[PDB]
Formats: C-alpha cells, sequence, structure tokens
C-alpha cells in the first residue's frame, strides 16, 4: 500500500489510525464493484462469521452463506453436530429463506419468543407439512398469553410455488398487508418464506455455493488431540474450507497440526492463525496452509492486552502479514476488533482477501443466544469468547480430578460483552448490506473494480485523535 | 504556508491540530482589514452556505448576502421554484429586511408560531399591503391561544420611509419600546423592516450584489441526468454562480459534467467538488472548472468515514488543494467541518478563497427547518444531509419497481444531527458577526489587511491534545 | 337516588367518595341499553363538548355529533365564525368522515403535521377536487422534509361511492393494507373516508340530527352585553341548542339574562349555569331555564376553589340540583370534573340528563389546538381556561386605557394543563367509546335499560380514601 508523502509514524496503526485518500475514478456504481473474493474460500463477498459459539450456528450459517459469506463451525463442536449443521445449510433453498414454524396448539406466548429467531417479522404456522397461515407479532398483542395459535393466525397470505424467480414474487407482495410470501413445496407443503427485501437482496448477493450447487460451509480445529483424524472427519462431514485456529500461532505445535492436516490432501483451503508477524505469517504458510489468519489482541472478547501486554495494533499487523502472504502466494484474513463497516474496507485496502467478523454478528437476530433486553427496553445479546478453546492443553489422558482443577485455575475464563441489536434492522442481512454497501463505496471512491484493484490502488494517510472524529458518528 | 521549525508531524492536520502563532502587526482596527473575496464570487465577507435543503432557503438566501455572503440553493430543486426563489432574493432592499407579516385574522398561536421565521423581535401586522401594527412574543402571552391578532396588536411603532438612511432610523429607536422600525413605500405599504442592529450592520457589511446591485445567490447541480441543460435552465432563472456538487468529485462522470457546462458558456463562475488531493484539484481545473470545492469526510451530516474508510483531515486537505489550484490561477472552496469561527479563520490560513458553511447554519432562526425544543426546552433545529442528492446514479429510465429498490436498498440514508441555537442570539447574522469579529482578529494578531495578505502571512504551528484544550469554551 | 343503609355522611361527595352496588338485571348486553337523552337535546349518547376554545372547534363539532353528543361553541366566538362552523357541520356526511387533503405540491414536512388533525392515519391527496392518493406518516419517514407530497404518495387506495352499505366498506378494508377507504361523490369527486372502525360505529352509534336530519350544534353566549340579540343571531345562524353560561348563575344579572332570551320565544332548548344550590336550581328554571347546568369549582382550569374557597363537591351538587330540577320538570346538565368513563356514569346516576366534558377531549387529534411532544415525545395537548369569558363585566363604554388596565388587574388568568394523548387511541371517538361502553356496563350492573332508569334504580355506597384504592388503574 501507499501511503501519503512524510505518513510514516513511530508506531503501529489500528482501524481508527487511518483513512483512505479517494483517487481518480471510472467505477460509475457501487454494483459495477465485484466484491467476490480470490483466496479459494468461495465467498462473493469479503465476509466471514468468525467461529464462536455465541455466532456461528445453524441459523447465521444458512442466513450469511445465501448472501455470499461463509460460516466457520467453531472448533470442539461434536461431529454429530457438525453433520447435522452441514446437512441442514446445504439443503436449504439459494433464494427461499427457512422460517420460523408454529403449531397451530402452540401458545402465543411461545410465538412471540420463536419469532425473533429469524428477521421476516412473521412464522408460518404448519399443519401436516403444509402452511395455513401467517402469525405475527402485531397479533400476539392484545391476547390471551396462553391463547393458541390457531385463533390469532392470520389465514390469508400471499403464496407462492418455490421456483418462482424473485422479481414476481417481489410484485406479488407490493399490495399484501404482511411482506412475507409463503414459498410452497411441489407437493403444496411449506418450502419457504420470501420477503420483498429478501426478494430484492436474491438480485445484489450471489450465494457461496459448493461444487454441487448447495450453501458453504467451514469448520474450526483446535491444535490440541489428535488435528489430523479431526480435519479428515471435518472434511468427510461435508466442510468445504478447514480452519486450524489457536490463540499463539507462531508455535511449534500449530507448525505440527498444519503439516498433519496438510499431508493429509484433503483438497480443502488450509486457513490457520493466528498470528501479527511477517515470520509467522511465512512459518504458517511453508507449514501448508495457503491463507493466515491474522489478529492478536483486537477481538472484543480478548483479554489478551490487559492480562498479558502482547498484541499488535491490527491494521499495522495486516499491511505487514498480508505483504508476506502475497510474495509467497498466500492470503490473509483480518481476524478481529470489525466494529463498522470501514473495518472491513480498511482491513481490504490493507490487502486482506477476507474479513473475519465475531461479536458484531452476535448482536443479530439470527445468532444462537437468547434475544435480551436491557434496562431502557433496547434489543441486545451477549457475545462471549472461546476461552480455553482457543488454548494450548497438555494431554488429558490419565488426568486426575486434582489435575483438571489445578490447570483449570489460570486458564481463560468466559469473559461477556453486550451487543445491542439495530432497533429498526436488527437481521444480520442488514448489517451485510450495511458493510458491503460502504466497501462498495470504497471501491468507487478509490477507482477500484474489484478486491485486486482496491489493494492496488490504494492511498492510505495517518490522522491524529481529532482526524478520527470527523464527520458524522 | 508557513508552519513553525521541526514542526512536520506523520499525520494529515484537521483543524483542532494548528494553531496560528502572532506575528508582527501595524493593522490598527479590526475595521481596517478587507475581507472581500477575490475568487469571482462577489461575496464581501468568506462566508458561502452550503447546497443543503436544512439550511439554504429564500429567507437564509436574503439575510445572507444581504450581510455579504452567498447562498447556495440546493440541487434537484424544482426549476420553478429556482426561479421564485431568485425573484423573491433580488427584489430585497439592500438595507431593510423582510420582516414576518400576519393578517389581522390570523389567529394568536399561528402568530406564536410565526415569529422566529425571523430574528426581529416582532411581526408586522399587514392589511391591503401596509402596515397596521406589531405582533410580539409578549402580547401572546396569556391571551387565548386563538384570539385573533388585531386584538393583541399595537398600534403604535415607529415608522420611516424606505431609503431613510440606517442613521436617522437607529436614533429614531433609540426611545422606542420596540426596537423595530416599519419601512414603508411611498405609496405607504410595507418596504420591509429595520433594527437598531440591522442599521449597525449596514456601516460594517457590504452587499453582495450583481451588476444590476441586487442581492446574489447561486445554484447547485448534480451530475446525474442532463448537467447541461440543468445548468443552462439555473443560469436563465437568474443563478450568479454554478456549483456542480457530487460526493466523490475526482472521477469521469463529473470531468464530462464540468466540460458539458463548460462548452455552454453561461458567462457564470463554475465551482466544481468535492476533492482532497492535488490530483483532483488539478483535474476539476483542467475541466473548465474556476473554484474547486474541498471536503470529502468532514462534513457533519456526512457518514463516509464510518461507512467507508475514505475522507481527509480538512486542513491539510485544503492546504495541498489550495495551492494546487493557485498554480493554475484557481481558487478553492472549504467545504464541510466547520463549527466555530477559528475553523473559518484557520481554514482562510491554508489558502481557501471561500469558506461554506452547513450545518452550523441550521441551528438559526432564518433556516428553512421547524424551531423545536428539547428536554431542557433549548431551542434547537435539526440538522440533515442531502443524502443521495450528492450520489452518482445510474439512468432509471424504464426502470422496474423492483430495480427501483433494488438502488434504493443501498443508497446513503438521511443522518439527522441537533444544532442547538444561542438562547441569546438565534439569528444567522449574529453567528456571522461572530465569524467575522474572530476572522478580522485573526488578520490583526497576524499582520494581514486582507485575505491574500493572511494566506501571505501566516505562521501556523501543530499541537497535541492538550493544545488545543487551552484556552475558554 | 338511594343509598345503603347508613351511608349518611357529614360531609359532601365526589365523584371518588361514592360507589354503585350492582342489583338484579335481566338486561342481556351493553346493547340493550338506550343511551339516549330526554332532556330535549337530542343527544343519544349522554355526552355534551363543553364552550371551550381548548376543545370545541369544527372538527370536535362534527366527529362528536356524529357519534350522537353535541358540542357547544364557545362564547364570544364572531356570528360570522358561528355561521361558518354550523354550515360546515350541517353539510357532513352522517356515516362518512372528512378526511385531512393535501396537494401534491405541499411539502413532507407540512403533511405530517396535517394527519394530526384527525384520527385516520392518512390524509387523501387533491388534484382538482378528485382523490389521486393517500400520504400515512410512514411514507412521511426517511424522505427529505422539503419533498413534495407528490413523491410519496400511494396511487393504490381502496375506494367505493358514497351511500355504500358500511359493512360492505368494511370487507373491501379487510385485507387492504390501508385502513381508509376514500368514499366518492357520483361524479367521482371526493365525498369523504370510512374506516373499518368508522364502518363499525356507524352501527352502535346514532347521529344526534336536527328536524332536517343534519348533524346538531349548540352555540354558547355570556350574561354580558344584548344577550336576547345575541342568543336571537345565535339562534338565527342555526344552532339547536342555547347555553347561557357564566361562572356565578345564581345572580341577578343571570336571572335577567335568562328572561331576555326565554322572552324572544326562539323555540330551542335553554341551559342556564352554573350553579350548585337547589335554591339555585329552582331560581334558573322559574327565569325560563329548561336545563340548568351544575358545576362551582369541579372544573380541570377552575382555580375557584383555591382563590375563593367558593365550591362543591360535584356528585352531591348534581344530586341536589337534578332532584330540585325534576320536581319543576326540568333537567341538569353535570359540568366539570369528568376525568373517567365512571364520573360520566355516577353523574347520571346522580340524577344528570347529560354530561359536559372539557379539558380531558383537549387530548385528541380533533380539538383545536396543535399536537405536542414532551421529553419522551409522548403526545399531548394542552387545555387553558375561558376565564374572563365566563365572567360578569360592566359596559365598556368610555374605558380609558387606565381603566382597561384595572378592570383587568383582578381579571383571571388563563390556567393550563397538559392533556396527554392516548398513544394507541388517540381521537375523540375512541374516549366516546372508552366513556359509552362504560355507562352501558353501569346500566347491566344496575338493571336499566335505559338512562331514566339508571337514576330511578341505582343504589350508592360512600367510601373512604382506600376504597376508591380497589382494583387496576
Ligand atoms: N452437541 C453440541 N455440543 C456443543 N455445542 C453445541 C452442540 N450442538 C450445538 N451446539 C452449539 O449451540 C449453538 C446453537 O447453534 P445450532 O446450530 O445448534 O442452532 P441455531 O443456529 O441456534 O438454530 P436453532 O435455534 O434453530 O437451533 C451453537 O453455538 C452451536 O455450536
Ligand atoms: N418545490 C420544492 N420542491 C422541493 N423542495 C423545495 C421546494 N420548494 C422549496 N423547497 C425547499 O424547502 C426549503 C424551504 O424553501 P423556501 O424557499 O420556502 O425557504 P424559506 O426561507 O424556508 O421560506 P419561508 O419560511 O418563507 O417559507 C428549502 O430547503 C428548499 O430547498
Ligand atoms: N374569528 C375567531 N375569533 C376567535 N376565535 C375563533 C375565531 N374563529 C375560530 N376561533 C376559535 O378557534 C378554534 C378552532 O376553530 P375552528 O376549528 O373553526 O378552526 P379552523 O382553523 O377552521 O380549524 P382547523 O385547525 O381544523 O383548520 C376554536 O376554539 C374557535 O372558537
Ligand atoms: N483472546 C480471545 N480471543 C478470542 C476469544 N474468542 C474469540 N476470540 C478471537 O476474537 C475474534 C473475534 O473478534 P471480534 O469480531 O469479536 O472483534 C475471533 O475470531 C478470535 O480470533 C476468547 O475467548 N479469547
Ligand atoms: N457525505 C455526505 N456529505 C454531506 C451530506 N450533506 C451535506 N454534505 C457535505 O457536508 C457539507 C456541510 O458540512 P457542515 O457545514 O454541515 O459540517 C456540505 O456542503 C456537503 O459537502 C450527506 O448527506 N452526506
Ligand atoms: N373557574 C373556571 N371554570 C372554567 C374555566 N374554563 C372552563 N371552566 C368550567 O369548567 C368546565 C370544564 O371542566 P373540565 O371538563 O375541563 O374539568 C367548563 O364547562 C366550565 O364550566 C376557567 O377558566 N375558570
Amino acid at each position: 500500500v501507499r501511503f501519503l508523502d512524510g505518513h510514516t509514524p513511530a508506531y503501529d496503526l489500528t482501524y481508527n489510525d487511518v483513512f483512505v485518500v479517494p483517487g481518480r475514478s471510472d467505477v460509475a456504481s457501487r454494483f459495477d464493484v465485484d466484491l467476490s473474493t480470490v483466496d479459494g474460500s468461495g465467498t462473493t463477498i469479503p465476509v466471514v462469521v468468525a467461529n464462536m459459539t455465541a455466532v456461528a450456528g445453524r441459523r447465521m450459517a444458512e442466513t450469511v452463506a445465501r448472501r455470499g459469506g461463509i460460516v466457520v463451525l467453531p472448533q470442539d463442536l461434536p461431529i454429530t453436530a457438525v453433520s447435522e449443521t452441514v446437512d441442514f445449510v446445504k439443503s436449504r433453498d439459494l433464494v427461499v429463506d427457512t422460517p420460523v414454524t408454529l403449531s397451530p396448539e402452540d401458545s402465543v406466548s411461545d410465538a412471540n419468543a420463536l419469532l425473533h429467531k429469524r428477521a421476516h417479522g412473521a412464522a408460518v404456522v404448519v399443519f401436516e407439512g403444509r402452511p395455513i397461515g401467517l402469525v405475527t407479532e402485531a397479533n400476539c398483542a392484545g391476547v390471551d398469553r396462553f391463547a393458541r395459535v390457531r385463533d390469532i393466525a392470520l389465514s390469508d397470505f400471499v403464496t407462492a410455488p418455490v421456483g418462482t424467480d424473485p422479481r414476481e414474487v417481489f410484485d406479488l407482495l407490493e399490495h399484501a398487508p404482511i411482506d412475507v410470501a409463503v414459498m410452497t413445496a411441489p407437493d403444496g407443503t411449506l418450502a419457504g418464506v420470501l420477503t420483498r427485501t429478501g426478494a430484492i437482496r436474491a438480485g445484489i448477493y450471489t450465494p457461496a455455493v459448493d461444487a454441487k450447487g448447495r450453501l458453504r460451509i467451514a469448520a474450526a480445529v483446535g491444535i490440541n488431540g489428535d488435528v489430523g483424524a479431526k480435519a479428515q472427519a471435518l472434511a468427510e462431514a461435508g466442510a468445504d474450507l478447514l480452519v486450524i485456529d489457536t490463540a499463539h500461532g507462531h508455535q511449534a505445535k500449530m507448525l505440527d497440526a498444519i503439516k498433519a492436516v496438510a499431508s493429509l490432501d484433503l483438497g480443502l483451503p488450509l486457513v490457520a492463525g493466528n498470528v501479527v508477524s511477517a515470520e509467522g505469517t511465512r512459518d504458517l504458510i511453508e507449514a501448508g496452509a495457503s491463507i493466515v489468519k491474522v489478529g492478536v489482541g483486537p477481538g472484543a472478547m480478548c483479554t489478551t492486552r490487559m492480562m498479558t501486554g502482547v498484541g499488535r495494533p491490527q491494521f499495522s499487523a495486516v499491511v505487514e502479514c498480508a505483504a508476506a502472504a502475497r510474495q509467497l502466494g498466500g492470503h490473509v484474513w483480518a481476524d478481529g476488533g470489525v466494529r463498522h463497516p470501514r473495518d472491513v474496507a480498511l482491513a481490504l485496502a490493507a490487502g486482506a482477501s477476507n474479513v473475519m467478523i465475531g461479536s458484531w454478528f452476535a448482536g443479530t437476530y439470527e445468532s444462537p443466544g437468547d434475544l435480551l433486553f436491557d434496562r431502557d427496553d433496547r434489543p441486545y445479546k451477549e457475545s462471549y469468547g472461546m476461552a480455553s478453546k482457543r488454548a494450548v492443553a497438555a494431554r488429558t489422558a490419565g488426568d486426575s480430578s486434582f489435575d483438571r482443577a489445578r490447570k483449570g485455575l489460570f486458564e481463560e475464563g468466559i469473559s461477556t460483552s453486550r451487543m445491542s441489536l439495530d432497533p429498526a434492522r436488527g437481521g444480520v442481512e442488514d448489517l451485510l448490506d450495511h458493510i458491503t454497501s460502504g466497501v462498495r463505496s470504497t471501491c468507487t471512491y478509490v477507482g477500484a473494480a474489484n478486491l485486486p484493484e482496491l489493494h492496488e490502488k490504494v492511498v492510505l494517510g495517518v490522522q491524529s485523535a481529532a482526524g478520527f472524529a470527523e464527520g458524522h458518528p
């Protein structure tokens, strides 16, 4: 990357320290920019969801993959749950979404709870697999909390067979009272739902699919235990990408795990991390990793800085590591500390092929945690860290229960953070709109038609603390 | 521009980052400074009101031009509404101001709401075009909300013929209970009003007038659609200056827009923006722009930094762009981020010929928005951005409503900020006093007698965060 | 009235002091109760809107009369304004309501301000008298404040010819996105609007109409000046009922005013007030009033108690005055202090034929005042008193500016109180539902099929401060 003349500070830079200078541009429209990645992940937008139990679930995996991202399932997820999750995602339709379903005998109180597991604003009542009506949050108000859903359900709703073009479904919903269109399978049973915004998004985002045309999903593994056997099972379970994840990636045990997995010739892209140095990036690639995950310190759930003083300002870390990886034909994932679209854009400008987002996506309907409301009625969800699941552990074979608590005494605890939902647009797809709208706008400011040109053409500069505060928050 | 020895930071500077070192001065008085601009705008003070619907209305256009500034009508204002505004502004008196007018049959409730559209402190009751009385906020207190204006109006007020010397009107109002002089035409109809402060300001500010002696006014146009026809239409409506405005000015579609307008030979100064680089300043001037508008990021309504990471600290943007425009015989407007008089002074010191002020002026009586009151009953008004009216858009001809919603999903939203009024001096002329009083003081401290001498003689320095904290807020 | 054995307190009673004891009832449902009054007012529900400028506007007069009440126009309204209000009200349809109308050239900012003049939730865009679309508050969000109505209007709306059965119009709106049906005259122009609730209300409420089938309206007159001439003009302007109104009704000047209006033999029912004594009730009836208005002290804008110590608890006042009026074949209106449906029910149980409501109805969309919002955006409007418009004043002939201020020094000021709108249901018709629903339930609890039977069969008891606190607020 190029920095403005004289911008060579005596410190490393975070996302807040830098800005992009616009260049001469012939890229007319935001939609002229190609946001697809070149690192082999298969993502059509530069967004990866972090391997965190607070974020990476079956609903998140489905929703983000349909919009071109990919979700890394958290490590130490039992292999039966992995295969169960993979089969669910890869059986999802590429356009039509999976709705919340209700029994006619479910209570209004139960319906109010389940409605916010998706962003559709309505749930479908099903009897013998067939949709019989729609349930909205409005129908649940002013009625007996334990009245049956059969009573308040709306019988009249827009329906269309699955496979109908999004533009047509969009037109059917124009004068509908409810913005949900129930999609019917060939035999008349429930296929899914498509909303007007969901139909628009189908003509904006390209789904991230495997060779069979099914949604992409990824899995992560720690460097403890038998890493080759675990990675092999994940591959056999259907994962399209593997992530070898640990807190300190520049470590002998991580180099072993990469070689053990690379030697199995699984044929999937191999991500490994995390490191913040060019030396660590090189060693991990030479061990057989095609993609290096970068980030030690910036994570929202990461207390490494205050515990150990170890860390690195993320933007500087991504610049040095992406340069090192590109010299060797590899790629870099910017992992941790992403709070705003500009963070994604700056990480791509810095040379990352993909940006990994964790805590930000906990504050969405589709994240696995329960929807909560703080003192001020504001909706939120809690993000929490993976703790010891990212740490190196000695062999617990033949471990006294004394030793179990001995090793547990020093191990990092699970910290918590409140992630509030946008009171208007609380779905993860709204944040993808947020993110990709910003990055597309960055490319038009830079003069780039795609992500490769963004990193090639970007001009960057450094600002003081008052510099970041320019504009509107 | 000269900086103190060794002040060569490794970053770009905002207005907060710099200060002016006083020089040796023989400039005797604040009033001996000449604030006229040399850029062909015609302003006699370096103040331009931004092309924003939240600020640039006809009341603002009249009031600012009479005091030497100029207002840029926002782009996409219908041409018929442009013509009414220009005709209203150019029919105003150069000394006497247009008051709020009331019918005798208006309700006290309506009168009370209309009083704050101006800063005179009284509205004039009119019958067949002639003044019959004055209405004040105090006359509206304690009366029935729907009593008629005729019952609370004062029939005793100071009156004088239009053209009376401001000095004499000032003396006629010395012992008047109401500080409003009602000015009449020879046939007795209302010509306007003049307060004691308005009489003082006539001897301080030079109106910005056209060749025919009528108040100056500008109009903005976006680079979408037919820019040439729109620009010509604005010229025929009577615009004294054209502003070709877009968020990213350094792109092909702007360069072609400037050329299409320049080749029509409309005979008006052409402004184009926004850019923040020397390369952009040169490319806009080469395409035919006479003035370059500078500012990407600093706008109080601008979310570009947080959305895209794109932007540049405004002070460094102006220094680099003013130098580039000067070598080509051009000029630079400093657009965005002005909150205090020092920002205007520093922008001029950096080499700008003129300073475009936006959201700050929304918090005035004369701005188009309604006067609001917060939880503490403080008066304020909402500023809001122009949003997609500054953005590039592909041709929308024959677009389906699906395609309309598609492009609409990613378009910039209208952000909102609250601009509080000074509970004492809430008129835009009070801000103009504030702004120009400080810019005149800056020149006396520097030793300059005019705006060019300010840029030539200024010595600047860089400070830390604590450096700005010195003094009083 | 009958009181429980031993309930003979040594004090007079407010509405909070008494409770109704259920009796044995054969009344099937609320709808079997006949709520029409027998005092000659013509109301079909026992609701009269007070003669107060904060409440009794033309929109209130139309809305309340269509639902069976009547509105008393405030005294001292110029006779020309009286005539226009009567003509407007008497030209309204008995079923279809008058909507808020907008031009396509109106601003969005003016649109959502005019929307709250009615409870429909939509305004009708009119082009040459023909309905071309609807504007909702949702359409005003997210667009430029000064955009035109043309840009946000919805061209799709349910329409039907005026005179269509309310049940049919109700069905046409079942699946409509907007709950407003645009009613058209045979030539296609806008006849009015009807909502699903508006159609329902047409089957519950009987419009209060004159002999020609036009909506009823009343007007008030003070006892100063030439009362006979004032009352004659109000009758010729079309008033269906006259209210002679003064703070202290038991005085010689009021008795003279009644005899002067009675001797004109205008043929209209004559209300006179206010008194709280049996002797006052008899003297006003014997002077020629057919209805005595009862209430000194309880009005929400009334500061009589704190200024003078004069006043009477309203329940005992009504009980004593209704009984005295009954012996002379007259009727009593309960004027002042109504805050809840219970107060209406208790006033009727006490023997009032009608209940006058003031400040409570100021907190509705249809009241004349502007809609306001407090610190928390909670909607409200201000109610204010009529003050000196209810007071005796000597002839102002030969009044020096000194004499005007002498009499104004002791004049009653205009008291103010904030009446909050119910955030769910802000129209006055929803309060009519609230009021008449409770009064109908009171009748079924007492076993009465109508208002006379309510007063004949009711059993009352007295409670302490803790007794009122029973139940839910
Ligand atoms: N057997 C398991 N052991 C440990 N963690 C599990 C197991 N099964 C699921 N999880 C975790 O529980 C969370 C819930 O995700 P999961 O995929 O089960 O569903 P989801 O996306 O929340 O959707 P739904 O609400 O429909 O179940 C995730 O963090 C997942 O990793
Ligand atoms: N026809 C129109 N279409 C869109 N915007 C308009 C139109 N007419 C005016 N505006 C906008 O409305 C705002 C106020 O315009 P106007 O000319 O009324 O100014 P003003 O000073 O507020 O005048 P006044 O207060 O006397 O009505 C400005 O933002 C202007 O751009
Ligand atoms: N000429 C007048 N003098 C004094 N008070 C008046 C006069 N005309 C109307 N009012 C008062 O103004 C209030 C509103 O009256 P009305 O509803 O007729 O006004 P409007 O302006 O036609 O209504 P809207 O706000 O619905 O347009 C009432 O309190 C009424 O008594
Ligand atoms: N130190 C630490 N880092 C964590 C933990 N859980 C996740 N992380 C890191 O933080 C990243 C997410 O960053 P975020 O998007 O929340 O800023 C993860 O991808 C991972 O690299 C944890 O418990 N401790
Ligand atoms: N990005 C962006 N810039 C805006 C918007 N509205 C106005 N601006 C810019 O900000 C300037 C005004 O800045 P202000 O004086 O309000 O800080 C305008 O002249 C224009 O250049 C908007 O919605 N978005
Ligand atoms: N003392 C007094 N009574 C008033 C005033 N305005 C209205 N009233 C009385 O109060 C009644 C309304 O009572 P409310 O329904 O507001 O409690 C009116 O009908 C009238 O009798 C005022 O300013 N002073």
